């Protein structure tokens, strides 16, 4: 049995019109996702790779769309952080079950300045600050209750804490994108962009 | 996170992560998670640059998980030269992730024949005419060619490039939302004799 469950109309005029500027398509799709109530449309399955080219994956949230790509925050000492600092190339996929749409985002992640990290940190609900402050993301957790107790002590403040060392913001500066829609008669609609010396090259891909 | 999401394994540390995987997937099916087997699968090219896309896990095997694709696709070409891959399952309803890391191996043609025959026959026409991920020069021509094949009573022959991969796991992580933002992370790594297990900081 085919696994697709999407039933919401998902207009894809861009597959016909081939807009020159793919970030407009990204904005169009994300705005529509917000308006129709897609659940967690910005949950990005982000892939990085280690020193030997072995991929790793996890979900991160896209916090902003920038001129050059998409932005997310994480811990520098995490697996993804360590991998990106050595090999900036990454790829992430958005998949929206309700509309049977995928967006694939490929590019190089760049760590943004601390001033930007400071701002992103302050924009998080302060209830998130204690655990993010005590946790060394992705290192082994030796004592669960100890971590719980330490966070609870910091939570007493009931206000913002200093940005932890290692809390950082990456901009994934895009070099290619794909927009995927279910299409008609299983001719899935794949619109592929690749950065060129000036602007972008645009192609349709076979499903 | 709107549905119940028990994670007793975070407390008990079961020795066999494949048991945990089977149990999580069965639970997902029972509670009615939407498309639980939609795997965001990452591969990488010869420069170490990742690429991603969704594929569906067709079966859970002794060594890992299985999916089908076209050998000439981007993921197929990448796996042919670099077998290492990683995939993530994310279930919004229970705020759970499963991360699967290992090496993908192409299975024999008899296995591919069986997988092909198990697909709904209505999928056979487009899968036969399409060279997945190659540039599409003429949309209507592809549509018309598939329409010609759709008139047949299936099944059609398996197209040469239609293949099955087994992702043989070397590590797994089970992630749950936990309490007080202490997200619960259970990480397994293959050893010479079995599996090592640990908890990770959120
Ligand atoms: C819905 C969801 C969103 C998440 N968003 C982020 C995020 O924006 N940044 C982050 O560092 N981790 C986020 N996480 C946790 C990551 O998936 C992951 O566990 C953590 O970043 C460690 O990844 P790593 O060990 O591969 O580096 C999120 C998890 C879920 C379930
Ligand atoms: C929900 C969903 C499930 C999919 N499952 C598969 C699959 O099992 N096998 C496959 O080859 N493509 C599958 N696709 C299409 C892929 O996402 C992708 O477009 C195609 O495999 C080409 O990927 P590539 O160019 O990166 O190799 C699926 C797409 C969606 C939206
Ligand atoms: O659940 C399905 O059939 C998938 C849905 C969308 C696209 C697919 N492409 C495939 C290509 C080759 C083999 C299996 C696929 N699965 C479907």
């Amino acid at each position: 049995s085919e696994s697709l469950t999407g039933t919401l109309d998902a207009p894809f005029p861009e597959y016909q019109t081939l807009p020159a500027d793919p970030m407009s398509v990204l904005h169009n799709w994300l705005e529509r996702a917000r308006r129709v109530g897609i659940r967690e449309p910005r949950a990005l399955a982000l892939a990085t790779a280690d020193s030997q080219g072995r991929p790793s994956t996890r979900i991160v949230v896209i916090s902003e769309i920038s001129d050059a790509g998409v932005v997310f925050s994480t811990h520098a000492g995490s697996q993804k952080g360590r991998e990106l600092l050595h090999n900036p190339w990454a790829s992430g996929v958005l998949y929206w079950r309700e509309t049977s749409q995928q967006i694939i985002l490929n590019g190089q992640a760049v760590r943004l300045p601390n001033a930007k990290a400071d701002d992103a940190w302050l924009k998080r609900p302060y209830a998130t600050h204690p655990m993010s402050s005590v946790s060394r993301q992705s290192e082994e957790l030796q004592d669960v209750q100890a971590m719980r107790n330490a966070a609870r002590q910091l939570a007493e403040l009931q206000g913002p804490l200093p940005r932890p060392e290692g809390y950082c913001v990456f901009e994934l500066r895009l070099e290619s994108l794909e927009f995927w829609g279910n299409g008609q008669e299983r001719l899935h609609e794949r619109l592929r962009y690749d950065r060129s010396d000036t602007g972008w090259n645009v192609r349709r891909l076979q499903p």
